[PDB]
């Protein structure tokens, strides 16, 4: 019932503003980028209260969850993500690790990363993929609670 | 061929998640009910090419077409619908204003507002009723469009 979850991807993707979403409920217009801090909050996940430790990257090899966080009006933010995608390998020494991957910013109209690209990305490694607004709170729980949901899987 | 359209209803209806399914094509599981906004969109009604600017509502007085939005899962909503029909009329002045009463969330089992009650409810403002579900584009577009032809209608 108790989980460390770790936020990777590109600078400016949104990964402290989806984190602080998720744990206070609101929307950072601005995020200092060179913090790295690990937040906590006890949540309700299916009805079951669990315990989410969450590290805003900017201990690694302590992490159960990962989420693969990209920016679909943000092309080199995404192409970076096979980059974090293979540190995590390294740092878990494991080929299936729990991981979610997290397109974020879906409330702009900017887009340049489509759906199929997304999708074939997580397909290529058969990881869940959701479309996330840190400023409308789409699919932002669900991108954690998919993560815990595939730890449950692994555990 | 512009159009300025308002939604409203009580919290927790649908009335972001109908605007931004019509939009950006997508269904929103949770949206920040604080946030109130203008949005825009060209599209293609009945084979016209129309601007449509659609107000969320959480700029009332130049609003020509308007949605009286419930879900089906909430007979609370479905009561508070003549409080917001009243305003309508008292905004624009008008005892005719092109309107359209939508029953949200159909895709779920747990009825509580028959479809009785809702086409006595439309019957006695004689406006349409169409019942909708922006988690499946069902009946999204048509809720929208009819209103726009209401308002060609009226001009
Ligand atoms: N429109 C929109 N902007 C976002 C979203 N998430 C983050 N931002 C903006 O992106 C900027 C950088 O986000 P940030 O969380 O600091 O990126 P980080 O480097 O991964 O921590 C911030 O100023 C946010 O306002 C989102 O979902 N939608
Ligand atoms: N199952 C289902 N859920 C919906 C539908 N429309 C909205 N919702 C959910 O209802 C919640 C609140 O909707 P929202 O658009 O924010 O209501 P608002 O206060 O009128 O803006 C959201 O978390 C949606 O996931 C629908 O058609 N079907
Ligand atoms: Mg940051
Ligand atoms: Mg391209
Ligand atoms: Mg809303
Ligand atoms: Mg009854």
């Amino acid at each position: 019932t108790e989980y460390k979850l770790v936020v990777v991807g590109a600078c400016g993707v949104g990964k402290s503003a989806l984190t602080i979403q998720l744990i206070q409920n609101h929307f950072v217009d601005e995020y200092d980028p060179t913090i790295e801090d690990s937040y906590r909050k006890q949540v309700v996940i299916d009805g079951e209260t669990s315990l989410l430790d969450i590290l805003d990257t900017a201990y690694m090899r302590t992490g159960e969850g990962f989420l693969l966080v990209f920016a679909i009006n943000n092309t080199k933010s995404f192409e970076d993500i096979h980059h974090y995608r293979e540190q995590i390998k390294r740092v878990k020494d494991s080929e299936d690790v729990p991981m979610v991957l997290v397109g974020n910013k879906s409330d702009l109209p900017s887009r340049t990363v489509d759906t199929k690209q997304a999708q074939d990305l997580a397909r290529s490694y058969g990881i869940p993929f959701i479309e996330t607004s840190a400023k409308t709170r789409q699919g932002v729980d669900d991108a954690f609670y998919t993560l815990v949901r595939e730890i449950r899987k692994h555990k």
